[PDB]
C-alpha cells in the first residue's frame, strides 16, 4: 500500500512479459490470466502486412474444433468486428446482441459452443503489425462498464501483448 499498486501491478507484468523470450509465453499469459477465473475459453488474433510475401493472419485459441472449423470454413473472419479497427471507436470492443445484431450467424453459433458473452481489445503501432484478444465467458450476464478492474487490465493486457509480442516478431 503507497498509491502506487497498481503501478507494481504494471511493472511487475512488464517484467514477466520481458522475460517470456518468446512471442508464444507472451500470448500464452494473457490467455491464461482469463482461464485463471475460469471464464470458458480463449483467443488471439495477429496480422504481419509483409512487402515480401501475401498478406496474412494467424489465430490461437482453446475454442471447440466444431466452432474453428465453422467460423474458418464460412469465413466468418469477413463478418467478425473482433478483427476490424473501425468498429473500435474509443479502442475497445463490447459484446451485446446489439452489436451482433447483424453477426446473428455469428453469436448464435458462439452461445451454443459456450462463448456467452465476451471481452475485446485492438492497438495500432507505427512499429507495424495488427493485433487483437478476446476472453469469451460461459456467464451469459451483461456487459455494462464491464467491471472498472477488467477495463483498465484489458486496456493493459492489449498494450502489452501488442507491445512484447510486435518486439518479437518484427512483422
Ligand atoms: C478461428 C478462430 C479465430 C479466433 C479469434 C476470434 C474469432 C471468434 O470466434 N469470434 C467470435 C466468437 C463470438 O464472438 C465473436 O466475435
Amino acid at each position: 500500500m503507497s498509491d502506487k499498486d497498481f503501478f507494481s501491478w504494471r511493472r511487475t507484468m512488464l517484467l514477466r512479459f520481458q522475460r517470456m523470450e518468446t512471442a508464444e509465453e507472451v500470448y500464452h499469459e494473457i490467455e491464461l490470466q482469463a482461464q485463471q477465473l475460469e471464464y470458458d475459453y480463449y483467443s488471439l488474433c495477429v496480422r504481419h502486412p509483409v512487402p515480401f510475401t501475401r498478406p496474412k493472419v494467424a489465430f490461437y485459441t482453446n475454442y471447440p474444433e466444431a466452432w474453428v472449423s465453422y467460423y474458418q470454413a464460412k469465413n466468418f473472419l469477413a463478418i467478425d468486428p473482433v478483427l476490424n479497427p473501425e468498429n473500435f471507436s474509443q479502442g475497445h470492443l463490447m459484446w451485446n446482441d446489439d452489436l451482433f445484431s447483424e453477426a446473428q450467424p455469428l453469436w448464435e453459433a458462439a452461445r451454443a459452443h459456450g462463448l456467452r458473452r465476451g471481452v475485446t481489445q485492438y492497438l495500432m503501432l507505427p512499429e507495424r503489425a495488427l493485433g487483437f484478444l478476446s476472453f469469451s465467458r460461459c456467464s451469459a450476464r451483461e456487459i455494462p462498464i464491464l467491471s472498472d478492474e477488467l477495463q483498465l487490465k484489458m486496456q493493459l493486457l492489449v498494450r502489452e501483448s501488442l507491445m512484447a509480442l510486435m518486439r518479437l516478431n518484427d512483422e
